[PDB]
């Protein structure tokens, strides 16, 4: 009968005691994100409503274009943000079931305090007035809205080559208490198959100051850049995986040959490009064990799937979806390559296909270690999987196969300063997850134990697996 | 308890509204399936109520072989339709948690009228009896079935060489008011490896009255039986893919040696077989967004595993199940490969393995069009899929990651008469699925939203979508 | 309330079902990794940690998460007491896991022990109680199988095995619970192995054959399936990580590979897989001209972490989930033996549910006449062995095949504490049926469902196993 009362996808009695008095009240840890750092460090203020919503992950649109909508109402320069934004207002009403109803009307609740009111054509303007005269106020500019969520850090994803000097004015700024740290995203160094590897490697090179004509200089180039982002308050890094490979590292004259080819322009086969891969992802992985930082691997997208829409608006704009390839091998390979020395860095894997679930929630278990709790992770659902059904599923398999109470947790992996509500949505289906389980006798309703993981899962896993111990 | 009453399946009140109130009062648009046009021309009336279940759909046969019946009485010649009848009526109780045992029964619930009754061996005998006095009538002869469930049009699967002389001969009737439209299925056209593809070949010559030489010849004669399908009222093709490949099309001088050296008795490359069936297929998708047909793609089916009964039997006679190749990459290229030019048409893609459930809900968010609600639709469970679990999977992973207001349905995807139950099992699932998500509050208990869903999701999309623009 | 005697079962059609017919029903543990040495000497244990701890390393794998040093796991150094005190600490993390269901199922069947959670503030208790239950005979090996009515078990053994303690079980009259042994031949066809020639040297000695040649290999693998046979043996088993197929070739070109295997040499991907099909296909045959089911277990991934397997050597806990694709070789393997009809009784194990509908819908191509379900999809094997791998193994096999017909569940244990498994399995089985026939979808019949659990439960294994 009620659409989004406060106890939304809360089930049970155990469930909305564990979400309103341990869940909700929580801050925020958000160790993995796509926000702008320069918006952060100049506070941006929006204009209006389209402006900070419109983009968001791209999953609006998708939902635009998967509704018909055309182009220019979307992406086009030729139309304005009220266009985009009725357009979108007509398309909402169109997303039944999708996650998109439910972030939609959770950010208009949190943080601009819209409730029992459906977003469609007859409230969009009413709601587009009122959210304009708050995002006008400094309560509801970058960092109100990240403080106005209780937000404690950020874990931004940044490239080797960046200069990291907005969050050197963040971290230099009195005015703002929550922490950017920058993370490490070296996928354009090892993904030497790409047509951008040497035009990148050249930016590299300047970066550094370095020559790259030999393997080892690729790894004192590296050495520099990790320097870098180590001054800057790194603590975690994240490689981005499309077709993951395994071939055992060859010695440095080999590697020298076939970055020599590389150089030349001479097409590489499938072994030297998984030497290659391999030889730099291991070498990363003994880097980020030495300074006790996080390496988070998400693996499985499948790319700018659609050419003629690439040429027009380039990558990251709503054209990539799942992979499929067979990983179990090539993974177990890899983090045995920097486990046998003892060389295997807390690690956080991520899979894009749910069918992988079990793979991984099994393969984490290989390579855990003494002293910490949950060496090894297995994330929360990913982005097409950041959803309920994803997340439940994710969920069920961590608990079958590992220790649910050691989960990091969730992440919002958003580039949106709207996207906070996603850890509401998370927790309120963990709540009822354990509330469920409880109340099915399948768990015991100790109040004290069921607190704790709560707890824990939310934030205190995340914060102390972070720490560069 | 009791078993299937009028509320089978609907396990809430807003379920039972959304069912009773707007679905069940809804016609079909049975897009997809593989009734005889020949019977649905002649009007046939079937001698008892073993020859109208068991000629097909093969499921009653698996069901037979696992409970240890001999063959003679299942596919045998040597025995009577009634001994065959008994058979079955010994093994359905049998098969409690299979859906045969919900299809058996809705099935004598509509169109027979038979209710409170369980098929077995002690009711039987009067259910044969009760249903041929009723087979013997024109409301159940083959149209009389169709009509009595409510079914206005009807889209069977046909080969290009098919003179289609039934679908004439239906359109030309008054006296049928259900539209019957073939479907274009030119798999042994694009199968160049199976070894009858020369025999096939020839038999598209004498149905084009075109010599093919020349990859160009093939275009020729695929366009005039483009054209003759048209001509009987096409709207739309179908594709069953067990090896889905690609590679990128070459120039005709390439293509015209590979079908040379096809015709030669050669045996072709796996790269040559890759690049003549994705030059066939490319082709093909352009000419059906030319003429503005549904293109559908059905992957994954293992075929003809069991020698010893393929040599007595033949093939679709119950020995195909679910293959698992990768096939994400290869079904990205192949829709860009149309899309590139703006060419791809209105698709519709299945997946034999649920495991590619989410593969293809974010596939079909790649390439989107303007114009046209859901231009690439994620298909409802197919085949071994089509029963409570796989399409509850499949709905959750569309409505995830789709758009589920937009889809266009239930197909039954069947050769028999008495399938439309199908559409019964499919609505009730439905039904329930957005009757309790609004029970729960995670969408809005609106009747007047929620039942226009329902109503577009049971014809209304079907309608508009097959409809050429 | 937390694991009461209705534990997971959600409403009266179910609690019927179980308490009335699954519960009281004996267990055929068709499949398990018990000790036949243990079961012939009847071994009696020291203490709880001893006979707990190793289980099926699924604690190993959950301390290790949980941080806790080696030494306290697998370390000769620490004591029994120590460990399970490691252990005592860590079960309070493992909500959610089906190792909060295990621990206190194992310490309400047998050791009587309810209304308590294991951890800390009660593990010394615990400790003290199970000590002195386990001194008694009641709590031996034995004691133990009788107590949770196991009326018959498949160990699982290697043909060089002599089967000394199956001959001695079996003329021991004050044990009437038939052990039987069953054939794994894994070693024998996983010729890329490095250990193949040793092995193949234990065969010769233990055939008294010479094996130069391949049909020698048949005449040696022949004397030994007939020594399996005169000890009872009626099924086999075979662990696939690399389910391969490749056309068996003519016997020149299988002796030419097991030459170039005894001369060192390394063989190619089709080499491998010939060898492989040609041993799987004819061991395939004989199983089903002696009547015996044929056991696949696939999909592992084994021994991921070097550094670890140099420690502690295999089955230490780290082996997981692989991912290759398997319907194509599968299929022409199954119908390399079903060509000449001579595929025998088989029950195919993924250990990636991904492909339980994969699995679920191959062998309704193989089905055969006189026997319900010939070919069979095995219960959530491993890591699948819990609540939501069950179900899920359930769900698949009830749309795709017949229910009524499914032989059921097996420990696949080396643990005499593991007979829960079956209590937790007919739980779960008898709730499923239960909310089905509560929600309308299946008749609700006394008669049609418990003749259903009991078959279920019992009556299907004991029919399939027999050689008949
Ligand atoms: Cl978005
Ligand atoms: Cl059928
Ligand atoms: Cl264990």
């Amino acid at each position: 009968a009620t659409f989004m009362t406060e106890d939304f996808l809360l089930k049970n009695d155990i469930a909305r005691t564990l979400y309103h008095k341990y869940a909700a009240p929580m801050p925020i840890y958000d160790f993995h994100c796509h926000l702008s750092p320069q918006e952060i460090a100049d506070d941006r203020r929006f204009d209006n409503l389209g402006q900070i919503w419109l983009e968001g992950d791209h999953y609006k649109w998708r939902a635009l274009r998967s509704a018909g909508v055309d182009e220019s109402l979307i992406t086009g320069k030729e139309t304005s943000d009220y266009e985009k934004y009725m357009a979108w207002a007509n398309t909402v009403p169109k997303t039944l079931g999708n996650p998109l109803y439910h972030w939609t009307h959770l950010e208009l609740r949190r943080p601009f305090g819209i409730t029992g009111t459906l977003f469609g054509p007859d409230t969009a303007e009413s709601i587009w007035t009122q959210c304009n005269e708050k995002l006008a106020t400094p309560a509801f500019s970058a960092r109100g809205i990240m403080q106005q969520m209780n937000v404690r850090m950020v874990g931004t994803t940044d490239d080797p080559i960046d200069s990291l000097e907005y969050h050197r004015q963040i971290a230099a700024d009195d005015s703002i208490d929550i922490e950017v740290a920058p993370s490490w995203r070296p996928d354009k160094v090892f993904k030497i198959e790409l047509d951008g590897f040497v035009d990148y490697l050249r930016k590299l090179e300047a970066a550094a100051d370095v020559s790259i004509t030999r393997f080892d200089d690729l790894r004192q180039a590296l050495t520099r850049r990790l320097d870098h982002f180590a001054a800057c308050g790194c603590r975690a890094s994240d490689h981005g995986i499309e077709t993951l490979r395994f071939a055992p590292v060859p010695d440095d004259a080999q590697l020298d040959a076939i970055l020599g080819k590389r150089l030349a322009g001479e097409t590489l086969s499938e072994l030297e490009i998984a030497q290659f891969t391999t030889a730099v992802l291991v070498w990363l992985g003994r880097q980020y064990a030495a300074r006790g930082w996080v390496m988070q691997l998400h693996i499985g997208a499948i790319r700018n799937n659609n050419t003629r829409m690439f040429r027009l608006l380039g990558p990251d704009t709503g054209f990539d979806s799942i992979g499929d390839n067979n990983i179990s091998w090539a993974l177990s390979r890899l983090l045995d390559s920097m486990d046998v020395t003892n060389e295997l860095p807390k690690t956080i894997l991520y899979c894009l296909n749910p069918r992988d679930n079990e793979v991984l929630a099994t393969m984490i278990g290989n390579f855990q270690g003494p002293g910490i709790a949950g060496k090894v992770q297995f994330g929360s659902g990913w982005w097409f999987n950041d959803q309920k059904d994803g997340m439940l599923r994710q969920l069920e398999q961590l608990s079958q196969m590992g220790l649910l109470s050691q989960f990091v947790g969730m992440l919002t992996d958003s580039r949106s300063f709207l996207s906070y509500t996603r850890h509401e949505y998370f927790r309120r289906i963990l709540c009822n997850l354990l509330g469920q389980w409880a109340q099915d006798g399948e768990i015991p309703d100790d109040e004290a134990m069921l607190s704790r993981m709560v707890q824990d899962i939310c934030f205190n896993n995340a914060q102390r697996y972070f720490t560069i111990k």
